[PDB]
């Protein structure tokens, strides 16, 4: 029944905990004397990078501190300067985050043996993806297809990129495909496309932890942050949720019944 | 609630009985000393033209007859040559086959007044549609969007053309769109695409009759042929069937339940 699985990139396939963008947003502000925290930086993590910045700008705690430094509130010009800077820095360090999350590679290998096609969509622009995809392929991961917002009329949560994949992979109907992501938007997109939607937890942008803090966190404590997200997913359309990609072929087996 | 209707062209919105291609397909085979019947000629109607030709040669009855006449099955060269001919003959007559089927325009206008999007897919190439769509517009019919196989990996039965229509009209999921066509390939295209599928009988390729033949036929005989086409559309996936486009609106309402 299931002939293809469509994977997201950041916090699903690579970039454990999806920090690259977080790391950058913090820098552009820190260098302006208005240092923000991972929480509020990740707070928006889900909309256009351009609008993501503007969001931080309108965050009362940040807005005030900005008006303290520059003796004035952010200007549409500032947003545009901070956005240009965001990209330049992101391009620069994107390679350092393009490593396949330790579990994933073997999983992909297993699915390909079952004759199951591998697709993918993303929030990163084609420019960014070129860089991310290149480093990931060297490091062992390369989907059969990839699409970015640039390829379509609009990115997430629209199902456009998902249809493009089905088109190229040659798979139909949409319920013969699974969408796997690490954020609310990933769930929306999956449903809007009429496909089986799943959500990874450990290493997601939602769980926001690094491999380090995960391997060295209080079990009880961690087993709780996992739920604030696993639940968070189902509350957005995830026909299912998995702590790790190691549970993927299992969900497939379930679905196919 | 439905938001868009994707109409096929010939036999559905224009060219009553889809006659434009008919004699060209029979002519190309008749020059080789291999006669075919309209039924055969019409079987693959709706598919991309080159595919339609290849499909004809695939047909046992025809393949055997060709093998017997030439002492070998049809070749890619044969196919490619007949196609080159098919195009020459078709192009010089296409303008004469872009007239809207009688009451279709009232329907369309009614759909628009209800805020419904109008998309379309076809088996004709982009070059062919240039002629057909131009003439159709002058005669008052012009959907919001048009898609030929030249815009996607493949034509019918694949649901690719339907997805582009969805991307353009910005409608999702596919279950919010209805597909209307006059052939078997139109039916398989709707179910494959995951939308509500409908087949129109009077004027359809499948009915293969002209307006004269339909208004001057033994009523009893007529209702009987309608039944075969009808049974045929369903047999191939149609969710509902209608005799004319006047019924469409009503089937939409039924579905909205
Ligand atoms: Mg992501
Ligand atoms: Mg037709």
């Amino acid at each position: 029944k299931i002939e293809a699985v469509i994977f997201d990139w950041a916090g699903t396939t690579v970039d454990y905990g999806c920090f690259a963008p977080l790391e950058v947003f913090m820098e552009i502000f820190h260098k302006r004397g208005v240092a923000i925290t991972a929480e509020e930086a990740r707070k928006p993590m889900g909309l256009l990078k351009i609008d993501h910045v503007r969001a931080l700008t309108e965050m009362p705690r940040i807005a005030s501190e900005w008006n303290r430094v520059f003796r004035q509130l952010p200007t549409e010009a500032d947003i545009q300067e901070m956005y240009e800077e965001f990209e330049e820095i992101l391009f620069a360090i994107l390679p350092r985050y393009a490593s396949p999350i330790n579990a994933v590679k073997e999983v992909i290998a297993s699915l390909r043996e079952r004759g199951i096609k591998i697709g993918s969509t993303t929030g990163y622009t084609r420019e960014m993806m070129d860089i991310v995809a290149k480093e990931a392929a060297l490091q062992g991961y390369k989907p059969d297809f990839l699409v970015t917002p640039d390829d379509v009329p609009a990115g997430r949560p629209y199902p456009w990129m998902c249809y493009k994949n089905a088109m190229e992979l040659g798979v139909y109907p949409m319920n013969h495909m699974i969408k796997v992501g690490d954020t609310v938007s990933d769930m929306k997109e999956g449903r809007n496309a009429g496909m089986w939607t799943v959500g990874v937890i450990l290493g997601s942008s939602e769980l926001g932890l690094t491999e380090e803090e995960v391997e060295n966190m209080d079990s009880v404590e961690l087993r709780e942050k996992i739920e604030v997200v696993r639940n968070r997913f189902v509350e957005n359309g995830a026909h299912f949720t998995i702590e790790t990609m190691q549970e993927l072929e299992s969900v497939m087996e379930h679905i196919e019944k």
